[PDB]
């Protein structure tokens, strides 16, 4: 009947809340030796990779994912901001390494956006 059209906003607030406190996070995501604490939930909502990783039952139950040795951390930590927020912090110096974290994250639209500001720049 009434659609509150603002409500997930709210609530992805309120998420990016509990992951500043520390609060109820289950995982943590290393990436060149940085660490990253999330909620398995939000990250499996908003990366394809996350998704198959914690839709795995054996996979699942890790606290612990490491991801490729490739992957900048610098790009993981503005998509993980990303996932948390909603926008997406794009500097001309570290536009490439969130294109190339995107899609590896399998983040198709951040991608496609990231592209248009590096030809754009």
């Amino acid at each position: 009947q009434i659609q509150f059209t603002r409500h997930a906003s709210d609530v992805l607030l309120n998420l990016n809340r509990l992951r500043s406190r520390d609060i109820l996070t289950d995982v943590v995501i290393v990436v060149s030796r940085e660490q990253f604490r999330a909620h398995k939930t939000v990250l499996m909502a908003c990366s394809g990779l996350f998704y198959s990783i914690f839709t795995d039952q054996l996979k699942r139950n890790l606290s612990v994912i490491n991801l490729d040795p490739e992957i900048n951390p610098e790009g993981f930590n503005i998509l993980l901001d990303f996932m948390y927020t909603s926008r997406l912090n794009l500097r001309e110096g570290n536009i490439m390494a969130v294109m190339a974290t995107a899609m590896y994250l399998q983040m198709e639209h951040v991608v496609d956006t990231a592209r248009k500001f590096i030809k754009a720049s």
